[PDB]
């Protein structure tokens, strides 16, 4: 016995909303219905990509700004899940202060570390090591003296994702090694992941290392 009849029935989709989607339910939950975290500067995030035949300087893209964790946090639930994390994709996280190289342009003197980052590992280390770099930019590991910091990269080769950050004052050795040091060290990359630290002083010197300024690890 079979009937065959034009219909479909819906298909059964596990609860979480972390797929790209709109808004789906969080509210009558608990007191606190509109509850922001007030951030102590703005900072914004920019999304760059280079494609196999255009320069990256062109195909400059903004994704969005905030200056309170509620508004990067909205953001974070629609860029964090393989929204844009697509080969040659690139995105940068700063204050909005930040000018195209006018009056901002400290930020591309001062300096900052790259770590390399493993899709394989992305569960529980890109949530965990992420998760941490955001809360620590703003108030965690690398505390007030977060302030130096102007911004942050990240550069995801294909399937191997990459985060970069920069320091406002390369000449601040104490945010550069302490939160440099702490985070590299904290998060595990001297035994494991190799953690390549770029100065901008380098473009007058380059060739091999001088000083503390261009070491992987």
């Amino acid at each position: 016995m079979a009937t065959v009849e034009p219909e479909t029935t819906p298909t059964p989709n596990p609860p979480t909303t972390e797929e790209e989607k709109t808004e789906s339910n969080q509210e009558v939950a608990n007191p606190e219905h509109y509850i922001k975290h007030p951030l102590q500067n703005r900072w914004a995030l920019w999304f760059f990509k280079n494609d196999k035949s255009k320069t990256w300087q062109a195909n400059l893209r903004l994704i969005s700004k905030f200056d309170t964790v509620e508004d990067f946090w909205a953001l974070y639930n629609h860029i964090q899940l393989s929204s844009n994390l697509m080969p040659g994709c690139d995105y940068s996280l700063f204050k909005d202060g930040i000018e195209p190289m006018w009056e901002d342009e400290k930020n591309k003197r001062g300096g900052r570390w790259l770590i390399t980052l493993n899709k394989q590992q992305r569960r529980s280390d890109l949530d965990r090591f992420w998760l941490e770099t955001l809360l620590c930019l703003i108030g965690e590991s690398f505390d007030d003296y977060s302030d130096d910091v102007c911004g942050a990269v990240v550069n995801v080769r294909a399937k191997g994702d990459k985060i970069a950050i920069w320091t406002t004052e390369c000449e601040n050795r104490e945010a550069v090694t302490h939160i440099g040091r702490v985070y590299k060290e904290r998060l595990g990359l001297p035994p494991k992941i190799v953690i390549g630290y770029q100065s901008h002083a380098d473009t007058a010197t380059k060739s091999g290392s001088t000083t503390k300024n261009r070491f992987v690890v």
